[PDB]
């Protein structure tokens, strides 16, 4: 529930590891010549953003594994119909489904373990740095929660990355990282901590906590990871068992020819074939070809309430049954039952910034509140005078108030802040794909061409397939056909 310092929305979400192969984001090495407290804010900076990338991809998006089954069945019954129109065994219709599914497993699986295993050898690196620097204590990077290394011999690492083999369904292994963690106390003693564990299972835990403890920060944590696994392994036995009792119906009735698809342009293809060719942001792309519903029609703006950014952009829901979002009403995503995803142009973000001092004393502007992260603070004089001061250039007091100096930009370096707002940093049109968490209110609804003013949401999505439906031509050319009007919606 922690995002954009402006939107408590979680940011960024790359939801095409379902749908295509996923190459993950690499690690960070830090100078050798270096100060203990820059080492440790590069160290936290490092956990922060795998944290917030592991949160975007994997983590946060259990709620559209339904759309991987429906993906997943997709794939399979078009391989099932191109047996069964053959003439072909039982087994030869249920080899194809299957096949497909093999290797759309494989697919969703190893980038799911790719991840995991990219987190697991950065935490090796930021441990074989701390040890190398000398300047830091093993407690600061590695603390599952008696970080007490005092019987761990020089120059070696608490952590151990051992090789587990899994058996993906292609009929290929797999080297997924176990991540093991050791204090080096013998068993026997009070202060001994053990750790050992991966998304499929905790192997021991002895004084420890799965996850890891860094700056205050709580990553790698095995319920996160594990609940994304446990519903990983359903959505795909569903698949399988559902395809068998498909195939087990649809079997000798449903006559060879009745069904012609062999040219069919999936909704998974149609997004792959965006990512070589953007007109759209590939993630609302990727939530449609998971059949998440989605308002293409509309363009809401939202405000933040604790924030006060507002922001025009298309929502998405996991569950249509989260009711019309309705313009003037206020709406708290921790009550709902699915996830809201919100796809907006973030160099538009603006909000008012109350936050500030009104004192400009020698030309020095002081706020009482964190500036956020890709945004600038425009600040306007007494005098009529504006200065936009980006994040980055505010010096940080420590008192919890953060200043300036405008005395090469301000023409009277001695005077009052009349107003303050917030603006995004973003010189081109970025579009990015939110997961709303904290509370907002939707002020306006406007229709995509003329620009009426709605009161309420309409989403739409295909037919969610299961073990019976998709027997008719009708039904796969809808398909087809709502897709390709949702993706120039966009467009
Ligand atoms: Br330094
Ligand atoms: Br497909
Ligand atoms: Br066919
Ligand atoms: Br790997
Ligand atoms: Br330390
Ligand atoms: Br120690
Ligand atoms: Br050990
Ligand atoms: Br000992
Ligand atoms: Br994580
Ligand atoms: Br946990
Ligand atoms: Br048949
Ligand atoms: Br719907
Ligand atoms: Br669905």
């Amino acid at each position: 529930a922690i995002g954009a310092a402006a939107i408590s929305a979680v940011g960024g979400i790359g939801v095409g590891w379902t749908l295509r192969e996923f190459e993950v984001v690499g690690s960070d090495d830090p100078a050798e010549g270096l100060t203990p407290d820059v080492l440790r804010n590069q160290l936290s900076d490092s956990v922060v953003k795998r944290k917030s990338n592991n949160q975007s991809t994997m983590v946060d998006n259990q709620n559209i594994l339904d759309g991987v089954e429906h993906t997943a069945y997709t794939e399979a019954k078009i391989a099932a119909i191109e047996e069964l129109n053959a003439g072909s065994s039982e087994s030869a219709v249920l080899s194809a489904a299957n096949s497909a599914i093999d290797s759309y497993e494989t697919t969703v699986r190893t980038n799911f373990y790719k991840s995991w295993n990219e987190t697991v050898r950065e935490l090796e690196a930021m441990t074989q740095t701390v040890i190398a620097h000398a300047d830091v204590g093993l407690s600061y990077i590695t603390d599952f929660g008696d970080p007490r290394f005092g019987n761990l011999a020089s120059g070696t690492s608490p952590n151990t990355l051992k090789d587990t083999t899994v058996s993906m369904p292609d009929g290929t292994n797999f080297t997924l990282l176990t991540f093991r963690h050791n204090t080096g106390w013998d068993s026997g003693n009070a202060a001994y901590s053990v750790v050992e564990y991966n998304p499929k299972e905790v192997v021991t835990s002895t004084n420890s906590n799965t996850y890891n403890t860094v700056d205050g920060t709580q990553y790698m944590k095995f319920s996160e990871w594990n609940a994304v696994e446990t519903e990983m392994d359903t959505v795909f036995q569903n698949v399988r068992n559902g395809i068998s009792t498909w195939v087990t119906n649809v079997y000798g009735d449903v006559q060879s020819g009745a069904i012609e698809i062999s040219d069919l342009v999936t909704p998974r293809e149609r997004a792959t074939m965006m990512a070589q060719e953007e007109g759209m942001s590939q993630a609302i792309a990727d939530l449609i070809a998971l059949n998440v519903p989605v308002d293409a029609e509309r363009e809401a703006t939202i405000t933040i309430q604790d924030t006060g950014a507002t922001l025009p952009g298309t929502f998405a829901l996991t569950d249509s049954s989260d009711g019309p979002l309705s313009a003037g009403q206020t709406y708290d995503p921790s009550t709902f039952s699915g996830d809201v995803y919100f796809t907006a142009d973030m160099s538009l973000v603006e909000g008012p910034w109350d936050a500030i001092n009104s004192g400009v004393d020698g030309g020095t502007i002081t706020i009482t509140s964190e500036p956020y992260e890709g945004t600038a603070i425009e600040v306007t004089t007494v005098e009529s005078e504006t200065v936009s001061v980006p994040a980055a250039d505010w010096t940080d007091n420590g008192d919890g108030t953060w200043s300036y100096d405008a005395s090469g930009d301000l023409e009277t370096t001695i005077t009052n802040v009349d107003s303050a707002r917030f603006v995004s940093t973003a010189t081109e049109t970025t579009y990015d794909t939110l997961q709303l968490k904290g509370a907002f209110t939707v002020d306006k609804l406007v229709n995509k061409q003329s620009g009426e003013e709605v009161s309420s949401t309409s989403f739409t999505s295909s037919e969610p397939q299961t073990d019976s439906n998709y027997i008719t031509q009708d039904e796969w050319d809808q398909l087809e056909q709502q897709n390709k009007e949702l993706i120039e919606k966009y467009e």
